[PDB]
DNA sequence: CGGATATCC
DNA sequence: CGGATATC
């Protein structure tokens, strides 16, 4: 796919937001504007994007096999490059010209691990990641580990998390 | 099968 | 000076 302007790119996720569903038990089931969340260079407001992200929020760990794998788009031509459960790349159809289009899910309890994660840039998370290596912890999008336990940290949001790992937060157009 | 090889932030 | 995913 092609670059985008960053217009471009939340053109084409306005777009989606009303448009996007699956395929399951002979239902099109609707995924809400509610549970999708733009993320990547996106999110990081970059004036031009490699792609789109967008992290959708499954409500609900058993239709995790069914949403990614039956995903519909109305009103669009697109094909799948990959797709499984949680990362499916598409190529879309836009204005004459194709663009790549990748989806992630998370589900609940992991939405502030998973924006973290999704947000990036990818510098700022080895660095972030390398720091709490050090230390004898694991962080990736789906929570903080220790000795191979999951830390239950009290959060809600992507802030608070980076406030209780202890670093600066930074609004996402200004991590590097 | 999955270890090997494309991929994502 | 990280960590996880998809395909076969
Ligand atoms: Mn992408």
């Amino acid at each position: 796919g092609g670059m985008l302007t960053l217009i471009q790119g939340k053109k084409i996720v306005n777009h989606l937001r009303s448009r996007l569903a699956f395929e399951y038990n002979g239902q099109l089931i609707k995924i809400l504007s509610k549970n999708i969340v733009a993320v990547g260079s996106l999110r990081r407001e970059e004036k031009m994007l490699n792609d789109v992200d967008l992290l959708i929020i499954v409500p609900e760990k058993k239709l995790l096999k069914h949403v990614l794998p039956n995903i519909r788009i109305k009103g669009l031509s697109f094909s799948v490059k990959v797709c499984g459960e949680r990362k499916c790349v598409l190529f879309i159809e836009w204005e004459k010209k194709t663009y790549q289009l990748d989806l992630f899910t998370a589900l609940a309890e992991e939405k502030p691990y998973a924006i973290f994660h999704f947000t990036g840039p990818v510098s700022y998370l080895i660095r972030i990641r390398a720091a709490l290596k050090k230390k004898n912890y694991k962080l990736n999008q789906y929570g903080l580990f220790k000795n191979q336990t999951l830390v239950p940290l009290k959060i809600t949001t992507e802030k608070e998390l980076i406030k209780e790992l202890g670093f600066t937060y930074r609004i996402p157009k200004k991590r590097l």
